[PDB]
């Protein structure tokens, strides 16, 4: 009885699909990327073909249902039906697959550009050689930042490494176009952060010593507040870029194989429920986070949001804010399932 122990439904185990019931409930729980979601208009879509529309069934059913929540029309509208499909991707392939869909779908509509006004950060990549005035600024937009783990102790090591300055020099020297091959330096900076940070914490690498992907169980902490601000190249007095845990997702054992889970606070109070498949229970502070930091489960991705913005990101969604007739679609559908 999960939808009675903590008022949120879970996902059912219906394949080999790692990652996505994870994604999907952190998405569920990104209220206000549900509430534009409702609102996309997919009345003429087909009801086996449209990733627009299989999204709403599944967010409407975890918003509704009492019982766990089917996904096949999901992935068959994505074309990802078997593990290989999974496998061969890793979670933010996944995410992107599932909000480019969601964004196009919104263009012309009401709430157009949501997907970019939650997720979407800027930032600045450059080559600066030193013997020579030569620079190349690349400014770039990200929707996740990947982060190496490997001999970093926290998220604020593995920043700093990100931020860090590489050295182009000798066998690795830089085209400098009419400078010839010249001596440089290249990093990125941060010019902004999106109000939800998707961070993937690279704990699956390529094995180089061997053929075979590899997981990495060391431990690596990261706070239930995070304080950026001193990684953006400049910062706003009125807005500082303070960031609060929204989402823990997590893998248990090896590469091939393993158990994903995810644990949120969905109203973002440091309330925290473990959603396992179709189990959805409380659970301490403690097991969401620092049981999650490692030293068999840890964590392979965060959620987090920024401070100013959490208010507006997870706004209460009303049954009313489902429009009627998508409500009529999907309970049509239902009376048609329900007869078979
Ligand atoms: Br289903």
């Amino acid at each position: 009885g999960s939808k009675k122990h903590t008022g949120y439904v879970g996902l059912k185990n219906q394949g080999a699909t790692c990652y996505m019931n994870s994604l999907l409930q952190t998405l569920f729980f990104t209220n206000q990327l549900r509430k534009a979601v409702y609102m996309m208009p997919t009345e003429g879509d087909d009801s086996s073909k449209s990733v627009p529309l299989a999204l709403q069934r599944v967010f409407y059913e975890l918003q509704h249902s009492d019982k766990p929540v089917g996904t096949k029309k999901l992935t068959k509208s994505f074309g990802w039906e078997t593990l290989d499909s999974f496998m061969q991707h890793d979670v933010q392939e996944l995410c992107r697959v599932l909000l480019d869909n969601v964004e196009n779908k919104m263009k012309g509509t009401c709430v157009e550009g949501t997907i970019p006004k939650l997720f979407r950060g800027k930032m600045v990549s450059y080559i600066q050689c030193k013997e020579v005035d030569y620079r190349s600024d690349r400014r770039e937009d990200y929707y996740d930042i990947q982060l190496s783990i490997k001999g970093k102790k926290n998220i604020f090591e593995s920043f700093v490494d990100y931020v860090a300055v590489e050295q182009l020099d000798g066998d690795n020297k830089y085209d400098a176009g009419e400078h010839g091959l010249q001596e440089a330096e290249k990093g990125v900076k941060f010019l902004t952060l999106p109000p939800v940070l998707h961070l993937q914490l690279m704990r699956f690498m390529y094995d180089p010593q061997t053929d075979q992907n590899i997981k990495i169980n060391d431990r690596f902490e990261f706070p239930e507040q995070l304080p950026l601000d001193e990684f953006l190249q400049k910062t706003d007095p009125k807005d500082p870029a303070n960031y609060i845990l929204h989402a823990v997702l997590v893998h248990s054992g090896d590469n091939h194989g393993g158990h994903y889970v995810v644990y949120l606070n969905p109203k973002g109070d440091g309330k925290w429920c473990k959603f396992d498949d179709d189990v959805v229970s409380r659970c301490t502070k403690e097991e969401a986070i620092e049981h999650n930091y490692g030293g068999c489960t840890n964590a392979y991705m965060l959620v987090y949001i920024r401070e100013s913005k959490l208010s507006e990101v997870l706004q209460a969604v009303t049954d009313h804010d489902i429009p009627q007739q998508l409500v009529e679609r999907l309970q049509e559908e239902k009376r048609i399932e329900a007869q078979k």
